[PDB]
């Protein structure tokens, strides 16, 4: 029980097909799961999409091909796959140049119909929207919507500092960054931001001490759909593929086309596992859209994706969520509220038909894999081999929810919901033996005593 002043923890853990917890505190009481709620996307995502689901990408022809001129629109189908790639794109214009396509007489159409509504789940902070972890995830992703930049401080203080940036990344980089002397009274205070604009423009602004070497930045894309367009613009273009339109968004739901080109993703099963693996937000909240499309045959959205979860569980799972609040499949919504007694049913499910959902071998395995591989508290715990666990992990935030075998050869669920794991300014940086002692006696308690 003792941890730091001020922290909240929730916690149980129970038998595989027991009707009662060993450890039961606070288990009703509902929490911020952070990215523990990918354990409800995965089951939900296997149950509705199955385990060969695969994310599909097209090219698609709507008109007559006259001389290698298409007589209408060439439409890009975006369909929120999170592991396309510039590569994918340039390949399936070669497969529509090889295909006798030369020239259209049309237009250039980015769908993005699969999905509609903000591309920003409710309750995610809005300062993370320009960090990678939270870029949005749009039915249109290329490169997981994520570019990176090189910002230089000015040789002559005052002056700005400039931004180098790849050149095939089609952003709109401008610096109001002011460098500063050494010494400055400046420092303390004046902050470095970034400043999203429409089509892909930011702006850095503020200021940047003198610095021997550029500093790396890496931000997320705010609008897919554009910078999917432009990516295939420049493709095309070098195919030598032109066309007499424009660029257009399509949102509205339509009848296909015919298929040039495709791609598809790997398996979901492979892609659930990289993301219990790897905590991956945007496989999980790609997954989450396209789980209420699929369920109800509406573009995917949020309220949707919600939905649908809530349902699959109680339908298929037999789990009533009751008041939990699902918010996203990622975790990253600070409006996602579950009870470790809510989860701790989905892990009872899960168990249970594991040999069916090949599930537990997807989550990380203390002292080998993804987020567990050294887990200081798990390590000195003595069960390195022992617990397979999904993590929840951000400022405070140190949750941890699945299984553990134990000295008798138990298999246990857990759930452990802590937060407020917050320190004063001045050791923030340092946090970490209350924790690791806390969990290195848990389940140290867990594993020899059950
Ligand atoms: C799940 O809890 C996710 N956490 C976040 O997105 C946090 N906002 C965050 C924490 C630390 C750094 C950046 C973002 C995922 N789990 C994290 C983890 O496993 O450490 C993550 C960074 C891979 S994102």
């Amino acid at each position: 029980t003792q941890l730091p002043a001020g922290a909240n923890l929730a916690l149980m853990v129970q038998k595989v097909g027991a009707s009662a917890p060993a450890i039961d505190y606070h288990s009703q009481q509902m929490a911020l799961p952070a990215s523990t709620q990918k354990v409800i996307t995965a089951l939900a995502a296997l149950i509705q999409l199955g385990p060969d689901f695969r994310f599909t990408t097209t090219l698609e022809t709507k008109g007559n091909v006259e001389n290698g001129v298409l007589k209408g629109d060439l439409v890009a189908r975006f369909g929120a796959d999170p592991t396309l790639k510039r590569q994918d794109i340039r390949n399936m214009v070669a497969t529509l140049k090889k295909s006798g396509v030369n020239q259209i007489d049309g237009n250039v159409l980015i769908d993005t119909s699969i999905f509609a509504s903000h591309d920003k789940a409710p309750g995610w902070p809005w300062n993370d929207m320009t960090q990678c972890f939270s870029a949005p995830p749009a039915a249109a992703i290329v490169d997981r919507n994520c570019f990176s930049v090189s910002l230089y401080s000015a040789p002559k203080p005052g002056d700005m500092a400039f931004i180098r940036v790849a050149s095939y990344y089609p952003v709109t980089m401008f610096s109001q960054v002011r460098t500063l002397p050494r010494g400055s009274a400046e420092a303390q205070y004046c902050e470095l931001d970034v400043v999203p604009g429409d089509l892909n423009r930011f702006t850095l602004t503020g200021c940047l001490p003198q610095r021997s070497e550029p500093l790396p930045l890496a931000f997320a894309v705010q609008d897919g759909a554009s910078y999917a367009g432009a990516i295939l613009k420049y493709e095309l273009k070098q195919a030598g593929i032109t066309w007499s339109g424009t660029l257009l968004r399509q949102t509205q739901v339509n009848e296909p086309g015919t298929v040039v080109a495709s791609k598809q993703s790997a398996p979901l099963h492979d892609l659930l596992k990289i993301m219990l693996k790897k905590s991956d937000n945007m496989i999980a909240d790609t997954v989450f859209r396209m789980i209420g499309h699929a369920r109800f045959n509406v573009p995917g959205t949020w309220r949707a994706g919600s939905d649908a979860v809530r349902q699959i569980l109680r339908q298929q799972a037999g789990v009533d969520i009751g008041n939990t609040i699902i918010a996203d499949g990622s975790g990253l919504s600070r409006h996602n509220l579950i009870a470790p007694a809510t989860m701790m049913q989905v892990l009872q499910y899960i168990a249970q038909h594991d040999n069916e959902l090949n599930f537990i071998s997807m989550l990380p395995l203390a002292g080998y894999d993804g987020s567990l591989q050294y887990r200081a508290g798990l390590h000195q715990a003595g069960v390195d081999g022992k617990v397979s666990a999904k993590t929840g992990s951000l400022q405070g935030v140190y949750n941890l929810a699945g299984f553990i075998t134990t000295a008798s050869g138990q298999r246990m669920a857990f759930v452990q919901y802590l937060s407020g794991y917050a320190v004063e300014p001045a050791d923030q940086r340092n946090r970490r033996i209350p924790l690791v002692r806390f969990e290195s006696r848990l389940y140290k308690d867990i594993y020899q005593n059950n």
